[PDB]
């Protein structure tokens, strides 16, 4: 057995497990396998000129282009200036992620490719569609507009107008839809076909138990989501040079983007972070719903009331989290973590580095998985360690088999020593879970630690 405050951390860590089982009755695809399935055309622009991006032109049409009046769209029209302002917040969003440009203009002798963007209004051609780069209409892409459907005249960060516009240049990039697919999530190739995973799924995420509203429509991710982010980077490599500096994403931004930017209580945040380096933040501190913030690469967060709602693209490591006002399970990662419970109850996992952890006011528990959490020469700080209020729980190392409080290693298993050092008012709990006679796992803590502050 373990302690709850374990069990918790054990469980958030695994809730949203790919891979090797079923989903649905599906079977569960990887990110690596989901982008394969989002990429499985084999289409892709080619970087005609060498100069290392695929360097794309678009151009708004302004009027019918040729072969247009025998496609039976009905009526043409162009771009409004929202619909303009909108289009270009969704190509800026995958130019972040991936070696791919994209500048206004008419095709020219340079351009890796062309791409044209424009609305008509026969409903029989669904709410939008595009072209891949390997066909004879590749960068085309084409936005309903008519009187029983005017979700496109208004896309904005967050609803289906502006969803739409990055899906549909996902697709003019060389992405699928998770399957081939009247049509329904029942049709779905693996379980993650939705709209938590990827911009290019239609299906709500409710199919996958993500919680965003009460319905499970419209509340929309406007960026590209972890799949497409691994898809699309692998067509044409990650764009490094991103966001490279220190980031912090949600309250507090300085990503820079208006799907990363929290500012209200109320804000929905749906995103999943691409970041190229730095010592980075998810500050989460404006919400006062009760958060779980996983700071895993890949992995899934619960965030401001939501569920499953923000991810960390794979191959991105973001070093600090910063919980709200209700009570959090705050996990880190393998690097040293900054990790911030703030007010309320929290429960911080550090895992593996040297991490410094701060339980802000409340009851905050500081869970341990591994000896290799917090070993002599990597040890975790608890900076704000409150004796008789805070816990350290170890059960998740020891099952619950308990310690042996000594003032020194007497080579028994399980022999801990708990020490207080006046000089630098630094609390150490040293730990021989072996029974080799020296201690294999040590945490210092700021201010004092007590054996009743220690769970094993
Ligand atoms: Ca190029
Ligand atoms: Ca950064
Ligand atoms: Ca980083
Ligand atoms: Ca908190
Ligand atoms: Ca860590
Ligand atoms: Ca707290
Ligand atoms: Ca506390
Ligand atoms: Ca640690």
């Amino acid at each position: 057995g373990t302690s709850s405050a374990f069990t918790q951390v054990d469980n958030f860590s695994h809730f949203y497990d790919r891979g090797n089982h079923l989903v649905n009755g599906k079977p569960s695809f990887t990110v690596d396998q989901a982008a394969d399935q989002l990429t499985r055309s084999g289409a892709s622009w080619y970087d005609l000129n060498g100069d290392g991006v695929i360097n794309l032109s678009y151009t708004f049409l302004t009027s019918p282009p040729p072969g247009y009046a025998s496609r039976g769209l009905g009526t043409f029209s162009s771009f409004s200036g929202l619909q303009k302002e909108q289009a270009k917040l969704s190509l800026e969003s995958w130019a972040d992620v991936a070696k791919v440009t994209f500048t206004e203009g008419p095709a020219a002798r340079g351009d890796d490719g062309h791409m044209t963007f424009a609305n008509f209004s026969a409903s029989n051609g669904g709410a939008a569609f595009a072209y891949l780069p390997n066909s004879s209409r590749k960068g085309e892409s084409w936005y309903l507009i008519n009187k029983d459907y005017d979700v496109n005249k208004t896309p904005g960060e967050g609803n289906y107008g502006r969803q739409t516009l990055t899906h549909e240049i996902g697709h003019t990039l060389g992405l699928s839809h998770p399957g081939d697919y009247n049509p329904s999530y029942r049709d779905a190739v693996y379980g993650e076909d939705t709209r938590a995973y990827s911009v290019m799924s239609y299906w709500s995420e409710k199919n996958t138990g993500q919680v965003f509203t009460k319905t499970g429509e419209g509340a929309y991710a406007s960026a590209p989501l972890l799949d497409d982010i691994a898809a699309v980077q692998k067509l044409y490599g990650a764009n490094m040079e991103t966001r490279a500096g220190d980031t912090v994403y949600g309250f507090n931004s300085t990503a820079d983007r208006d799907y990363y930017s929290a500012t209200s209580a109320t804000d929905k945040l749906i995103f999943s972070v691409w970041d190229g380096g730095g010592n980075d933040t998810l500050d989460f501190s404006g919400f006062s719903q009760n958060q779980k913030i996983n700071l895993a690469a890949g992995s899934f967060s619960d965030v401001g009331g939501m569920t499953g709602n923000v991810s960390i693209a794979q191959g991105v490591t973001i070093e600090n989290a910063i919980g709200g006002s209700g009570n959090d399970l705050l996990l880190g990662n393998a690097a040293s973590n900054i990790l911030k419970g703030g007010a309320g109850n929290d429960i911080i996992y550090g895992g593996g580095g040297a991490d410094k952890l701060w339980g802000g006011s409340g009851s905050d528990t500081f869970v341990y998985r591994e000896v290799s959490d917090s070993t002599p020469k990597a040890a975790d700080t608890l900076m704000d360690f409150q004796t008789g209020l805070d816990k350290i729980d170890l059960t998740g190392i020891t099952h619950l088999s308990g310690l042996n409080f000594v003032n020194a290693f007497t080579g028994q298993a399980g022999d801990a020593v708990v020490s207080y050092n006046q000089a630098s008012n630094a609390g150490s709990l040293q730990v021989d879970f072996s029974g080799h006679g020296v201690a294999d796992f040590l945490i210092t803590t700021v201010g004092q630690v007590a054996t009743y502050d220690i769970v094993a």
